[PDB]
């Protein structure tokens, strides 16, 4: 294994070193407005040393934007397919590059066995082409990278089904930024190439002068070079037909033919190609094409023809094919040019560009680092859509969850096809792999497609639910007793996260009573590969409740009340009929615990009560009446944990690690942005702030504190946030329930203030895959130093690190030493003049959660100063799984549950704590007589601070017959064990293994 920590990779482009030395001057350059005058020495070119030039027809679907799937498909998609099937058949010549597999297997379905045959024929032959073959074309900013893989999975496993092809190059020309988490995973899914568009004009300005265009992007710890994949940015402003002929949109606007009710903005429209113009038209093209090819280092030059939602009309496949068959005959006819011109496909140009290489015609430089955050022009930073609808931001991170313990639970056997497994899991993973479109997480789709986004993923929640509950039944139930009904709720899921009380009162109330029902079973599942002691919190309609495992052994446990919080003044009122039975659950390794709970008279043997204390009530059976008082600071600590100090207005102030330890202040401060009165009005993409952000007014703000043996709480009602801290005895879980209401043009962020010396210095993860050197750069605008914070951000100096761990992505920053930001939630009147046509006014309340570890990392070895990489420590990474995979809670929905067993998964080993099984998959249905699992292993890196059994997922099922390391679709063998041993991997590392079973 590489050490991804004392080692710092040598590139020739450094993202973080190239930010540090670029002046980012926003000067007027011309015909290409954010370039220069592009000059080629015309004896460049002779008959041995042609440009080639593939021109490769492409339309840009969206899987929601302006309309839904459905209702794009039926105006747009399925047109554009049919005409595509129909005028590519009929001209053998023509070729179509194609990405959203979610359209293409809609349509697909949809024909004839004659249509279909056809169509294989023409992606057989190579003249429709499928590049990534992803469902969606993914957002790189707030997708976690688990769901990137999904929907690459989803779309590259129908391809391989139905169409028999793997596609190994990438086109990602609309995400807004890019991110090094897509070559990582392409280039263990058997990718060899990749494009790009959507970096920042000052970027590409910078690479063009240096023809670092095209380059070996490999990951930012990587010292020997083993994760490079050859990456294509494209140099101009936009994808389509104006922005990539050459450097003057004025002229390739005239290479538009379907521009003849669509004309050109620089007012020359294009002209049909005749004998009388083709000279004068194609001596244009080419001088285009040969200033293009001045920002390339090979003579094979890529010319994109195609825009958002083209080839619609069979009438526009004919205008641009014929009119660019004139030009090619023409050029390719006249030796005078030196060129050869033709339809082609990306992997046609990128097989060129390697021929090329390979003869010793280019040698491209190596490059780490992330292309955040994104301007197309002047101060126009896409920052916004990092917090841009949070609500589903944070539902992506639930459904992401609910997907994989769902696959996992039932991954265990082979399910019956009346049981509907399959089925199920199919929509779950379809419907999340939908949302990770760059207009679906990112928050920039008008609201009735937003509307489509939730109703789809609340379908695949309910989905995963009815899968997860009905493999606990068999996991759980003696096989001599177990006799399913498929239709049957043997458990329901209990969450207190999502939607989140406050958000919704949805929570289903345990009623126990002596007379009606004495006792409830409860189980608990770990999707994680280790032993996992967590705090678990079910509702009752008694707070006299004691809780046992199965073994009748008794389990520590306290009672709170149920609060909600109301307005007319922000304040809590109590429930008389429902309390919190909180108990430290402890789970196997991928496994499953059951426990009691069970009513008694009066206050039983192992379970406290908690105090509240409400500083400005009954509780129906609730043995401590509530104690009141004054506004005033409080200190609290649970267990052996830390001990944290709030002000009078229920924030943060301090935290004390240990007993003989210092109080470190940590402000925790809610502030407020606004929207500009004149120029650019930020929208779903723009964050452009009208300045440094304002303190809110919390004014006199009500501060429930509720304090147990277990878990204690300060909760206070603010203008906009219910904000709370949780203390279970490690770092605190902070949750803002966010109504922004109707603050129009309001940003509303919350900032942590230390004396951590951090300078200019932060941290931020890039898809929950890796951490980001950042530096804030006084000579970019606000919005430029706010990054996407997917999982986590962090500031450190020489002793002291403090991390924010995110449930759900968010826009944020440090804009000062000492300092972390993120924001909660925008409202906005204005359209941002990015097509969307609409601000962002359908705010709804969202339940956000965090956890905040404050450590001394003086004892840790960290990266060289010069390393571009942070890594967690132990405590932080362990603070993520707590966020991203917790505890599933079921509840036992019958009286009584006769085979009951307490446990599953007792023998499963406990892997190293920076190991995870992020996917387990069953890939065969029942009808298959050798049976085969897929297993996604990620290994993180963690920081050595000074302080397990093997895992062989190949014999985690029996009568393993074998097993081979997979790209990470499982859809290609790399490596066949014999030894059915799977090998453990690299910090850093993701591998796949597929076992077969007899
Ligand atoms: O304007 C940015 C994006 C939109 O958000 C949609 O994805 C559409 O494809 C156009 N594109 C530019
Ligand atoms: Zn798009």
């Amino acid at each position: 294994c590489q050490d991804v920590v004392q080692d710092v990779p040598n590139v020739d482009v450094q993202m973080l070193e190239l930010y540090d030395r670029m002046s980012f001057k926003d000067i007027d350059g011309g015909v290409w407005k954010q370039g220069w005058n592009i000059k080629y020495d015309p004896l460049k070119y002779n008959a041995h040393h042609k440009l080639k030039v593939f021109v490769v027809p492409h339309s840009h679907n969206d899987p929601g934007w302006i309309q839904t799937f459905e209702e794009y498909y039926q105006h747009d998609t399925k047109h554009i397919l049919s005409n595509a099937l129909r005028h590519l058949h009929d001209n053998p010549e023509m070729k179509f590059i194609w990405a959203e597999i979610s359209y293409f297997a809609r349509f697909y379905h949809d024909l004839g066995e004659n249509k279909k045959l056809q169509m294989k024929s023409i992606v057989k032959n190579g003249q429709l082409e499928f590049v990534t073959g992803g469902w969606v074309m993914p957002d790189e900013a707030n997708s976690h990278w688990r769901n990137v893989l999904l929907q690459l999975t989803e779309g590259q496993t129908w391809l391989k089904q139905f169409m028999n092809v793997t596609p190994t190059a990438s086109w990602a020309i609309d995400p807004f930024g890019h991110s090094p988490t897509m070559p990582y995973i392409l280039q263990k899914s058997g990718f060899k190439n990749m494009l790009i568009q959507r970096t920042h004009y000052s970027v590409k300005k910078e690479l063009a002068q240096q023809r670092q265009l095209e380059f070996l992007w490999r990951q930012i710890w990587d010292n020997k070079g083993d994760t490079a994949l050859f990456t294509h940015m494209m140099p101009f402003y936009s994808y389509d037909i104006p922005h990539t002929c050459g450097p003057d949109p004025k002229v390739c606007c005239q290479f538009d033919f379907k521009r003849m009710g669509l004309s050109c903005p620089w007012k020359v429209p294009p002209r049909t190609i005749s004998d009388q113009n083709v000279a004068a038209r194609s001596d244009l093209l080419v001088d285009q094409w040969k200033k293009k090819a001045e920002l390339y280092r090979t003579n094979v030059l890529l010319i994109p023809l195609g825009d958002d939602f083209r080839f619609k009309q069979n009438t526009e496949w004919d205008v641009q094919r014929v009119n660019y068959e004139r030009l090619f005959e023409h050029i390719n006819s006249q030796a005078h040019f030196n060129v050869q011109a033709q339809f082609g496909t990306l992997q046609e140009y990128f097989d060129a560009v390697h021929q090329a290489e390979r003869a010793g015609q280019a040698e491209f430089p190596t490059l780490s680092g992330d292309f955040f955050t994104y301007a197309d022009r002047s101060d126009n930073y896409w920052s916004g859509y990092y917090t841009s609808r949070p609500y589903h931001k944070r539902m992506d991170r639930v459904l992401m969850h609910y997907v994989r313990a769902a696959e996992m639970l039932s991954a265990w056997h082979s399910w019956d096809g009346m049981a509907r497994i399959e089925e199920r899991l199919e929509q779950a993973r379809r419907e999340l792999s939908l949302f990770q479109h760059h207009d679906g997480i990112t928050g920039t789709a008008k609201t009735h497609v937003v509307v489509d986004y939730e109703q789809r993923m609340q379908e695949a929640l309910k989905a995963c639910q009815m899968v997860m509950q009905q493999s606990v039944y068999r996991l759980l139930t003696k096989p001599s007793i177990y006799s399913p009904d498929f239709s049957f709720s043997y458990f329901t899921l209990d969450d207190s996260r999502w939607p989140g009380s406050g958000v919704e009162d949805s929570r289903t109330t345990i009623i126990l009573g002596e007379d009606i029902l004495p006792s409830k079973h409860v189980v608990m599942h770990n999707t994680l590969p280790h032993w996992r002691e967590q705090l678990v919190d079910f509702y009752v309609s008694s707070p006299f409740v004691s809780v046992t495992d199965l073994a009748n052994n008794p389990v520590e446990a306290q009672v709170s009340p149920v609060w909600s919080w109301h307005h007319d003044t922000i304040h809590p009122q109590g429930s008389t009929t429902k309390y919190r039975i909180i108990f430290k659950a402890r789970v196997p390794p991928m496994g499953l615990a059951t426990y009691v709970l069970t009513i008694s008279d009066s206050k039983p043997e192992h379970t406290s009560y908690a105090s509240n204390l409400l500083l400005r009530l009954p509780l129906g059976q609730y043995p401590e009446d509530v104690k009141f008082g004054d506004p005033r600071e409080i200190s609290l600590r649970v267990g052996n944990g830390p001990t944290l100090a709030f002000s009078e207005q229920g924030l943060l102030k301090s935290i004390q690690l240990t007993q003989d330890s210092p109080h470190v202040p940590v402000h925790f401060k809610f502030l407020k942005y606004g929207v500009r009165s004149h120029g650019d009005r930020s929208g779903a993409y723009l964050f452009l702030p009208n300045g440094p952000a304002s303190p809110v007014e919390l004014g006199q703000p009500v501060v429930l504190v509720t304090k147990g043996k277990l878990e204690s709480s300060v909760s206070v009602g603010l203008p906009s946030v219910v904000h709370q801290t949780i203390m279970r005895g490690g770092a605190p879980e902070i949750r803002n329930l966010v109504d922004i209401g109707s603050l129009d043009n309001t940003e509303i962020v919350m900032r942590l203030e230390t004396h951590i010396d951090s300078g200019d210095i932060f941290y931020t993860d890039l898809n929950g895959l890796q951490f980001i050197k950042r530096r804030r750069l006084d000579k970019l605008p606000l919005q430029a130093n706010y990054y996407p914070i997917p999982s986590g951000m962090f500031i450190e100096d020489a002793n002291t690190r403090l991390t924010l761990l995110t449930g759900q992505p968010l826009g944020g920053s440090s804009l000062a030493s000492g300092e972390l930001e993120i924001m909660q939630d925008r409202r906005l009147a204005s359209d941002d003049e990015r097509g969307l046509g609409q601000g962002v006014l359908d705010n709804k309340p969202v339940l956000h959660i965090y956890r905040l570890v404050l450590e001394k990392v003086n004892n840790c070895v960290r990266p060289s100063e010069l390393h571009p990489a942070g890594y967690l420590t132990s405590a932080a990474h362990k603070a993520s799984q707590s966020l991203l995979d917790p505890l599933d809670k079921f509840i036992f929905a019958e009286n009584e549950w006769i085979g009951a067993q307490g446990q599953f998964g007792g023998d499963h080993p406990s892997a190293r704590e920076d190991l995870d099984v992020s996917v387990m998959r069953r890939l065969t249905k029942s009808s298959a007589k050798t049976q085969r699992v897929g297993y996604v292993l990620h290994r993180t890196n963690l920081m050595q601070c000074g302080t397990t059994q093997k895992l062989d997922v190949c014999h985690l099922l029996p009568n393993v017959a074998r097993c081979e390391r997979t790209t990470l679709t499982f859809l290609q063998n790399l490596e066949h064990l014999d030894g059915m041993v799977a090998p453990e991997v690299c910090p850093m590392e993701t591998a796949a293994y597929v076992s077969s079973h007899s």
